[PDB]
C-alpha cells in the first residue's frame, strides 16, 4: 500500500482497539497495525521528498515506526497473556508516537 | 521484494558488517537490512502455507522479524554514536536470531 | 534508597528534563531517572503488601519499571547522538508510563 | 546484594532456563535474572574502580545490563504465553550478553 492507506490503516485499528470486547479484537487490530507500519517503512513523506533515504532525516522518519512497532509489540503480548485492559491501555502511548511523526514531518 | 529477495538482501548486508572497517559502511549495511525485513514482514513463507495468518505460527514468524529488527536498531545507534566494534560485534547476535527462524520456518 | 526516595529522584530529573537546555543537562538527568528505576524494581508498594513477589501482580508492577528503563534507554541513545530535541520531547511519553504504575498501584 | 551475587544469581538461574521442563521454572529464573541484573545496575567493576560512575566507560558498563534485561523480557513474555521453548532459545542470546559485557570489563 501507500503511505496515505496505511495510515487510514493505522487510524482505523487505532479506533478498533480503543472500543474493543475482546482479547482477539484487540490482537487483530494490533497485528493489522504492525503490518501496516511495516509496509510504510519505506515510504518517502512529501515534506520529506528532497532527503536522501540515507539522510540523517530520512532515518529519524523510520526510527519513528521502529517505536511505533515497538509499542505494538509489548500491547500484543499483553493482549496474548490475557490483559486485554493493559492491551487496550497502550493506545494512549501509541497516540503520542502518531503525534509526534505527524508534528515533525505530516 | 519477494521473501527470497530480502533474504539475500540481509545476508549480503550481515557479511558487510562482519567485514565492515568503518562507521558509515556498517550503518548503510544495517539499515538496509531493517528495510528487507520490514519488507519481508507480511511474507508467508513456503513451510507455513497453510497456516492460518492470525496462526500462533504466523505471529511467532513475524515476531522473528521483531526481534532482528529490535537488534538492527540498537547496533545502528551503537554506530551513530561511534562505537563501531561494538555495533560490529552485534552481528553475531543478528546472526542467532537468522539461525532460529529458519530452524523452525525454512 | 526506598521507593519514595528514587520516586523523587524520578521527579524531580523529569522536571529537568522538560526545563533543559544542552544534552548534558538531559542526559545527566536521564542517567540518574535510570539508576532511580533500576533501584526500585524489587521494591514492594504499599498496595501489593499482600502480594508474594512471584505473584502475577508484581510481575506487573516490575513490567512498569521496564517499560519506563526501555523509553530511558531510547531516550539516551538520542541525546548521545546530539538530537537533544528529541530526547527532551521522551518526556512526554515517560510521564505517561509514570501514570500507568501510579493509577494501578499508587 | 554486590557484584558478585549479582553474578551468581545470574550464571545460577541462566542454567535453570538450559535444564528446565516445565514454564514455572523458566519464569521464576527470569525473574531472579532480571532482579539480579536490575541490582548490579549501579555497581563499578573492579577494572572501573578508578573511574567516575559518570564515565563514558560506566554509561557502556550499565548498557550491557539495559541489553541483557531487555532480553530477558522478551523471554519472559514468550514463557508467560506458554512457549517455553522459545524461552528456553533466548539463553543462547543470553550467554552472547553475558560474553560480551565480560569481554570489555571482567
Ligand atoms: C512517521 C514516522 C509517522 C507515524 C509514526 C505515523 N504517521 Fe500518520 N502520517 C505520517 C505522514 C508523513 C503523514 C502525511 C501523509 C501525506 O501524504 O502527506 C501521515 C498521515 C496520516 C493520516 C492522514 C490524515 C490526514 O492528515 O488527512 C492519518 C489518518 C494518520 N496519519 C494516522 C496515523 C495514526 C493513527 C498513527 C499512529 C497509530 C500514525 N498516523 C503514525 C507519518 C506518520
Ligand atoms: C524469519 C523470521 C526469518 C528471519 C529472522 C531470517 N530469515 Fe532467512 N529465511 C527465512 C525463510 C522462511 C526462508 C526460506 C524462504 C524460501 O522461500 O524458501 C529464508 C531463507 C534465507 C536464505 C536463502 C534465500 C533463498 O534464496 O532461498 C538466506 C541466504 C537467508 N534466509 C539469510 C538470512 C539472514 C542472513 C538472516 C539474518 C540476518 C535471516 N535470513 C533472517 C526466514 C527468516
Ligand atoms: C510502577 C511501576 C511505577 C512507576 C513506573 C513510577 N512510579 Fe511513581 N510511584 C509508584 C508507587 C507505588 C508509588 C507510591 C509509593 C508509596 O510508598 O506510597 C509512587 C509514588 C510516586 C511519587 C510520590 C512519592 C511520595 O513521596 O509519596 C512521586 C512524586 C512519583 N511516584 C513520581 C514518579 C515519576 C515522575 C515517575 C516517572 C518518571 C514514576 N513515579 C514512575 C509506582 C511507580
Ligand atoms: C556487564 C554489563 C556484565 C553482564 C551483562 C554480565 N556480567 Fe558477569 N560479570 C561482570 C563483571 C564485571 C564481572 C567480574 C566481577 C568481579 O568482581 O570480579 C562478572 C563476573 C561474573 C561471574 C564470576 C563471579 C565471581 O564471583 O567471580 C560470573 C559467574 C558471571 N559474571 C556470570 C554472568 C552471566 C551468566 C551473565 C549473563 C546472564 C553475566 N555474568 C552478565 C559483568 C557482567
Ligand atoms: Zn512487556
Ligand atoms: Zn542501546
Ligand atoms: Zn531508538
Ligand atoms: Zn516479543
Amino acid at each position: 500500500a501507500d503511505l496515505e492507506d496505511n495510515m487510514e490503516t493505522l487510524n482505523d485499528n487505532l479506533k478498533v482497539i480503543e472500543k474493543a470486547d475482546n482479547a482477539a479484537q484487540v490482537k487483530d487490530a494490533l497485528t493489522k497495525m504492525a503490518a501496516a507500519a511495516a509496509d510504510a517503512w519505506s515510504a518517502t513523506p512529501p515534506k520529506l521528498e528532497d532527503k536522501s533515504p540515507d539522510s540523517p532525516e530520512m532515518h529519524d522518519f523510520r526510527h519513528g515506526f521502529w517505536i511505533l512497532i515497538g509499542q505494538i509489540h509489548d500491547a500484543l503480548h499483553l493482549a496474548n497473556e490475557g490483559k486485554v485492559k493493559d492491551a487496550q491501555e497502550a493506545a494512549e502511548i501509541l497516540k503520542i508516537s502518531c503525534n509526534h511523526c505527524h508534528q515533525k514531518y505530516r
